[PDB]
């Protein structure tokens, strides 16, 4: 069977509580289910992620998908849950080796072309990821904001193809710009 | 490809936050998903855009239509998203050459005849468009309001066919009144 | 094509905003879609219009109906939108020549037999139609209330067949009784 | 044709406004639509009346029933709309001659088996039916409250077949208020 | 005829209002419809009744059930409507002699297996049953609370099959153990 | 037959009322019904439990599931109802002997891999289970919180297979950490 456990961060107040996106593909009819108290802003990432995956020259599963963005108590608010979901889908469809996601935290928003967009309130997530020793991968638009941290384990990408190539083969991504 | 990008502006308060209308025509059955936090454009812009496209002697895709409006975490209020969405559908269906959509914004609401009615609070959009060096193509009913600025590279249109010809061809569209 | 426009009024407070009912018949399956922020009272006019057209010895289209009500950002409240919509459907289905609907403004709801019924707050609509020099056609029940103002160029009908006859061949259509 | 115009009264505040319950059996698949701002306590009248009409040895049409009860903009709120709706449905089915509902106002809900039940706030309906010159009909349970007025033309009954007889062949409901 | 009039008591304020649970069984496709102001806790009772009936080695009809618990204007907020509904459905499909429900008031919910459970605020129901001289039947768990009154004629049971046998044959379920 | 009961606790106020979980597998089409006053956080457990059962190398019933968690008046508002539901489903589908669950109480949510996660406020459940003398089984993440009571019979586990072996085979494992 195939299931993937991607990591990310959700901000509640000042602390970015860890969140564990958990995709799981079944053999039933091609539905799409999201649980874990997903707010409307994050409950509509279904079609957005579908388009961002199809447009990046990938195979979007024709299978019963079931995302589980939850510790079931915490409601999810931000819009940065598209990159974790897309990478979880790809990893659970065997298009990405699941061992690449060992210790990475992904935060990003996907357009309909696969291009990544900048989420808001990124600093708490970067601080939490640094404190947890995890690698963080964010959209280019947040590179300027996260440059202050000066943490050497943060990478920024332009689109989903960049992140997929980095995970599968490690093409160096883009690092973060120098501290101001 | 079947992916098109368009630009418009949503007015919250006094600022006109740029919006990125993204249309992606998939291969499934007829659908018109409109992700992005639209309130009254959700289920109303669909039918107006469909009828305006059909009545202007255009092919309406018999596919799964996914429309994603600008930033995900930004409620979108006005009714002027019919022209950007219609042009995005036409571009994604190749009925318009999308290589000429880069420098132009679009604002307006479409009737069922393909005619362009006048949206409210338009001058902020003109200011923003000129600041960014973009052509702003608005409905004829807002020509009076747009003429105050006298900004060059701004235009106004009677119906959707006028704009589609101004893009496919290069016919001068309407210009603006000199300064009534 | 199968596309007809009608005019009516929407009374809020002391001002009767102009509303342009727009009807389009497409080739899809049977359906009836309203647009323009129509409230429950307005949005429930579908069945009333259907039965009023059917019982008046007219032909109700089997096509997909699509009614767009005037400005897309103005909620519609009154119940007098049944007559404009019925006339729009008949005009779009070629049952009526649509040149007659040029300068007239129609108000008044429809019973299930095709007979017209009165609607509250009719004086502002009469005033607005007077300022625009538009032939107003209202339900016969509203004659006893409108005629007190002694305003001419306003005609009152009892059933949809009467209005259709007046538009097709100018068969009188009664008139507001003397001020008495 | 298939149409019927029953009558009843709706009580808001102290006054009881006239409410013309109307029916139209259109050709098509089985269906049932209750137009006219009907609240839930009226919207279950669908099943209530269907069961009453199949438990009173009557025929329930297999046609697209369309029960409109206006004035449309009046928020019907009571629950004694089952009897007028059932009578109108029967009349539109040519089971009850429609020449008998000319001067009869009906009130009182229907039990699942056919027996009429008592609705609250009946006195204002009695007062209005007195100030219209109508044969007001109520459930037997309301005889105690109708007696206080002592008015005539206030016949009452226990089940549907009692009131169907008072209309078709067998007159003399013979349940006038106990005391003048 | 597949009809059954069971009875129960609804408690609002201090008085236990009478409730007449009425069940019909049409000849259509399988369905289920609860009529009246059935609150959430009541309308979920459909599956509870179905499971309790199936597990008790009874026969669940494959018909278009239609449960109506009047009056239609009194909210049914309690949860002890499960047992009366199950008994009515059984009696409708010639599974319980209808006559045996002559003067019995049933209160208490069910589980999937059919075992009865206690309900809150039982004393007023017993007081009303004594006043109206009905053979009240309550859940076994409610026996302890229904002792302070000390009224006779009140029976208790744990399984729905016990009540079915008592109604069909008569087995003296229990005797409401006395108090000092 | 295919009916299985499981026990758990819901914290309402300061007390942990028992919540009997009941699972019924009918013969109809594949479905899933959660009867009882279950909030979104609880009725979103269908997908979680299905995925946890499938991914643990178990068999998920291809039947009309019907989950009831009584009483039908307590607003079940916890987040650790997934483990009792999964255990009940497995027992109902003759996958776990039903005699094992006769004395144990279960708590803890599930992931899409079957691993158990830590619910909030486990202490009241431990206190109530000790008072009633039931073997409480909780997720490993709650071991630290459950250690500060000193009560034995608080065995823990990491995934569904662990608890299944604990019941089926008897591989008792894990326990409260010493007594800090």
């Amino acid at each position: 069977m195939s299931l993937a456990f991607t990591k990310t961060r959700s901000t509640i107040g000042i602390v970015a509580q860890p969140v564990s996106v958990e995709v799981h593909l079944s053999n039933g009819l091609p539905s799409f289910t999201m649980v874990g108290l997903a707010e409307t802003a994050v409950k509509e990432s279904k079609d957005r992620v579908r388009s961002a995956i199809i447009n990046s020259q990938f195979e979007f599963p024709c299978r019963k998908i079931t995302v589980n963005l939850g510790p079931a108590n915490l409601p999810k608010t931000g819009s940065g849950f598209d990159l974790p979901i897309a990478l979880g889908i790809l990893a659970a469809s065997e298009q990405i080796p699941l061992t690449n996601l060992a210790n990475h935290e992904f935060i990003g928003e996907l357009a309909l072309s696969g291009e990544l967009r900048g989420v808001s309130a990124i600093i708490p997530a970067v601080l939490a990821a640094h404190k947890d020793n995890q690698h963080l991968i964010i959209a280019n638009a947040n590179a300027a904001e996260a440059s202050l941290t000066g943490h050497q384990k943060v990478f920024t990408a332009n689109n989903l193809r960049e992140v997929c190539d980095y995970l599968c083969q490690g093409t160096s991504l883009q690092s973060l710009p120098p501290k101001p």
